[PDB]
């Protein structure tokens, strides 16, 4: 019954200026601890969410609230831009001291189209 | 990537009286359809909460997602009594004419201990 992070998307696609709903659930609420979501894999990856602490402004959650029992981490970035394309990863933590990483889903690519020239 | 129908728990041991959450998740939004769950895997199952029509006054959803994308159709259950002891499925359907069931959880076995008595004595 141990945890898993639930990523069902391994790619979506969106218009540049549209928004993107990255999806991540979890199939357990054990252990306690964060949902973070990062773009990239690497040490340089970019905290992309965190629901307890942080400022955010271009994130919005699908499930609307902080309360413990959620299942559901998904999560809508607003105004999409190439510099948002990349793989995007929800990340189990286990509170600790410090906390650590349990478990981390399996990644979300994220492209995005350019407009088509016009008329013509 | 076939749509399943998480019940993470197979068990749920609530006080006579309190609220019992059981929780559902799907890992698809397709295809597209309402989620229902039941009492019993049966032909008398009770309707338990019905995502499209109906009024289920004990029945909330845990998620506050007010948003066509949510996948968390976990529900509490307000003022559990034995009466409400049994497994509980969570169904997915998928809108047609009419509505078919296209996936069931697992289960959830909802459990309600009764209050002891105050009393060593006859």
């Amino acid at each position: 019954e141990e945890l898993q992070v639930i990523q069902p998307d391994k790619s979506v696609s969106v218009a540049a200026g549209e928004s993107a709903i990255l999806h991540c659930t979890v199939t357990s609420l054990i252990p306690v601890g964060p949902i973070q979501w990062f773009r990239g894999a690497g040490p340089a990856r970019e905290l992309i969410y965190n629901q307890k602490e942080g400022h955010f402004p271009r994130v919005t959650t699908v499930s609307e609230s902080t309360k413990r029992e959620n299942m559901d981490f998904s999560i809508s970035i607003s105004n999409i831009t190439p510099a948002d394309a990349g793989t995007y990863y929800c990340v189990k933590f286990r509170k600790g001291s410090p906390d650590t990483e349990f478990k981390s889903g399996a990644g979300t690519e994220l492209s995005v189209r350019a407009k088509p020239s016009t008329r013509h």
